């Protein structure tokens, strides 16, 4: 409990939600975040928090979750902020605009969000061009263990699905260290149908082969983010498709079109997609399922409610390799990002565990 923590958490976010709707607050954090007006983060990383997956090194095993920063503008901000990892996205081959204000909601009485931005995105180009000014001191940083993943969007209007994807792997492929076939967004008509297994073979097989045809250094890891709401069957057949054609990762997982019992906020039966804590033990089990249908053998990155240690380290015993986080931000502010992984350390050494990668899967082994 630093003396930050309890300030963000009781007045900060409370009275800039109190002024500003959802959307508005997150542009203003958007820019805040991107001209670095927050407190360097004053948590050092242990080395127990370390984590080597994706074929790279993570200083820590938190990363900010695609949808905070779409369009590429904070991510040495969100480094700043304590993130062992930035995914920047979705971003769609061409800009457009999503859909109509307002689109995104809040339910303070069950700490979660929904929203139905419909993948708002300044497009490929201008993201290209955006990571391309900052690519070397991007390097540095994935050296250091601060990587960068890019998460792939499909546009609107596209007629071939696949071709848009491709495109994404084409253009940001060569900038990113991971990229993310996103076929989990709640808001893109037909989008959650790219989940089925013919048509996901298809569309991973067209993936990775654009991927595989760059060069050496601009090589990057390919996963998949799914959805929370797939049937058994689904479940079983991405996990039948991502083993067969090497897919590197998965997401696990994008926002729930559920609405689980006991909602209490008023804007609770808005369309969209659900996030925080209402979301948090769906994607735990969904991570679980996924990580015993993969044999753990595919690495996953964990996310769906995360805003304390103990969140965190029930996705990564449940077979996570690294988790990240969005909604929580939205409530505790910036320093949610030192208390979960403070809070995750003390809970590591509680139960015996070396370091994070002594915990992954660990409940599977009993
Ligand atoms: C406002 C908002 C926008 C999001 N946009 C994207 C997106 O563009 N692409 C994506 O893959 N996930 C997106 N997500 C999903 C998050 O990445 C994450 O999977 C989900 O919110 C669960 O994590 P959380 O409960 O910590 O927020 C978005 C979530 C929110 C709340
Ligand atoms: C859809 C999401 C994003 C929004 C949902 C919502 O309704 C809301 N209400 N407040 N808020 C918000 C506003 C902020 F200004 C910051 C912020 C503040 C500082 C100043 O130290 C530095 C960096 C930041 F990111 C923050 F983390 C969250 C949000 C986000
Ligand atoms: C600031 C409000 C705090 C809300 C904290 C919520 C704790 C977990 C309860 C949500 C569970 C949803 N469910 C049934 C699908 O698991
Ligand atoms: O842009 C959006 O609406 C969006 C995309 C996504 O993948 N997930 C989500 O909750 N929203
Ligand atoms: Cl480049
Ligand atoms: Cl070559
Ligand atoms: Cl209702
Ligand atoms: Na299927
Ligand atoms: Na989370």
């Amino acid at each position: 409990a630093t003396g930050d923590e309890r300030f963000y958490a009781e007045h900060l976010m409370p009275t800039l939600q109190g002024l500003l709707d959802p959307e508005s607050a997150h542009r203003l954090a958007v820019r805040f975040t991107s001209l670095g007006l927050l407190p360097r983060a004053r948590f050092q990383d242990s080395d127990m928090l370390e984590v080597r997956v994706l074929g790279h090194k993570f200083r820590n095993p938190v990363g900010i979750a695609a949808g905070f920063d779409k369009h590429g503008e904070a991510v040495d901000g969100l480094y700043k902020m304590g993130f062992g990892f930035v995914e920047i996205g979705s971003v769609t081959p061409k800009p457009q605009e999503g859909n109509p204000r307002p689109r995104v909601f809040r339910l303070p009485e069950d700490q979660a969000v929904i929203n139905r931005y419909g993948f708002n995105s300044h497009g490929l180009s201008v993201v290209e061009h955006r990571l391309r000014a900052r690519q070397q001191k991007q390097a540095k940083l994935t050296e250091d263990g601060l990587p960068l993943g890019v998460n792939l969007g499909k546009n609107k209007t596209s007629v071939d699905a696949a071709e848009d994807y491709a495109e994404g792997v084409r253009v940001l492929g060569p900038l990113a260290d991971y990229l993310v076939v996103n076929v989990s967004s709640p808001n893109t008509a037909g989008l959650r149908s790219l989940q089925g297994k013919a048509e996901l073979r298809r569309l991973l097989t067209k993936v990775l082969q654009e991927r595989d045809g760059l060069r050496r250094v601009h090589r990057p890891a390919v996963l998949v983010k799914i959805a929370p709401d797939l049937t058994s069957q689904d479940k079983e057949d991405i996990a039948s498709v991502v083993k067969e054609l090497g897919i590197d990762g998965l997401i696990v997982t994008n926002t729930t079109v559920s609405r689980p019992a006991g909602l209490q906020g008023a804007l609770r039966s808005e369309t969209g997609g659900l996030s925080g804590k209402p979301l948090r033990d769906l994607s735990t089990q969904t991570i679980r399922e996924m990580y015993a249908l993969t044999q753990g053998r595919v690495p996953i990155i964990g996310v769906g409610g995360v805003s304390s240690g103990q969140d965190a380290l029930e996705k990564i015993r449940a077979g996570a390799s690294l988790v990240q986080l969005y909604t929580a931000l939205t409530f505790w502010g910036p320093p949610v990002v030192g208390k979960v992984k403070r809070e995750l350390e003390a809970l590591l050494k509680e139960q015996g565990f070396g370091g994070v990668t002594d915990a992954i899967g660990a409940d599977h082994r009993r």
